């Protein structure tokens, strides 16, 4: 509500984010775009209606509407979180294998936690945009997962598929090829997590690359840097991940650490062209532990 902003921290398609003050404590304050009402509709949907508190999850506080420079505001206000995301993050540090561990694990965590239904609770949620810029690191070395502005839900008691109406699409990069070439089953709550599932091992390899092993390090490099431009299309990525069906080329130096080959195994489960196929949240958050 009353809230004083100190400083913005950075900007996505949706909106501005930033740092600000309330009671004297930090809090991020993202600002969306009343040209994207339906994405903070959305997660102020989830957000309010299920309880969604989890170490892995980025912790809610209000949302609200309010008046600026003559025009609507809709804040979203969340957990301020210092370090900002795992994507810079990861361009900022290398990791060692205690710290990578408890990166993949969190998210894994976070993830089957959304995936699954509780009752007693919480409806089944899928992500559906998942990426290393909407995971958040924070001070005790957990991830958390944000962004719940384009979520599913799905009831085993109703049976109900929640798809809401938000016509944005997720980010080109980290699609599965089923969202690509458009067959996904969208009546299939499944299909929704294994777009999800998919995505993750794009993150997985984003962080295993920063992962010092042997005293060696590849660079940050984002998934399918080396086949497709920044702000690759909606075709470019059809290319490369339907047609010609690459994956991420796994360093051979992972080889000579055995963590590294934990996860590029974990990885080549995740991107199966086949979403069946696919390993689900729960088992990688096992496989982890
Ligand atoms: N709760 C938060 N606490 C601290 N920093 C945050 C928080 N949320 C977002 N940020 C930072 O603000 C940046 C802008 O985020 P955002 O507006 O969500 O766009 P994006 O997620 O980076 N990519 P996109 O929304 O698809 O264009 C993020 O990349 C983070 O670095
Ligand atoms: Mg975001
Ligand atoms: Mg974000
Ligand atoms: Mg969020
Ligand atoms: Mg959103």
């Amino acid at each position: 509500r009353q809230i004083t902003l100190l400083e913005c921290v950075g900007k996505g398609r949706y909106g501005e984010v930033w740092r600000g003050s309330w009671q004297g404590e930090n809090v991020a304050v993202k600002i969306f775009s009343s040209r994207d009402e339906k994405s903070w509709f959305r997660e102020t949907e989830l957000y309010n209606t299920v309880m969604l508190r989890h170490e892995n999850i980025l912790g809610f506080i209000a949302s609200d509407m309010t008046s600026r420079h003559s025009s609507t505001q809709l804040w979203l206000i969340t957990h301020y979180h210092e370090m900002g995301s795992l994507y810079d993050y990861l361009q900022l540090t290398t990791l060692d294998t205690v710290s990578c561990l408890r990166i993949v694990l969190s998210i894994a965590s976070g993830l089957a936690h959304l995936h699954i239904e509780i009752f007693g609770g919480k409806p089944a949620i899928a992500h559906r945009d998942l990426k290393s810029k909407n995971i958040l690191v924070k001070k005790n070395g957990q991830c958390c997962i944000a962004d719940l502005g384009l979520a599913v839900m799905h009831s085993q008691s109703t049976n109900q598929l929640d798809v809401g109406n938000n016509p944005r699409v997720g980010t080109k990069r980290y699609m599965a090829p089923e969202v690509l070439d458009e067959t996904i089953q969208v009546d299939c709550f499944d299909s929704y997590k294994r777009v999800d599932i998919w995505a993750f091992g794009l993150v997985l390899w984003e962080v295993a690359r920063r992962m010092v092993s042997n005293g060696i390090v590849e660079d940050y490099k984002p998934p399918f840097y080396d086949v497709v431009p920044n702000d690759p299309s909606f075709e470019d990525m059809r290319k490369v991940v339907c047609v010609d069906q690459q994956r991420p080329n796994i360093p051979n130096r992972w080889f000579s650490d055995p963590t590294l080959t934990s996860l590029a195994k974990l990885m080549k489960e995740c991107w199966y062209q086949n979403p069946s196929a696919r390993l689900t949240a729960l088992r990688i958050k096992a496989t982890l532990t």
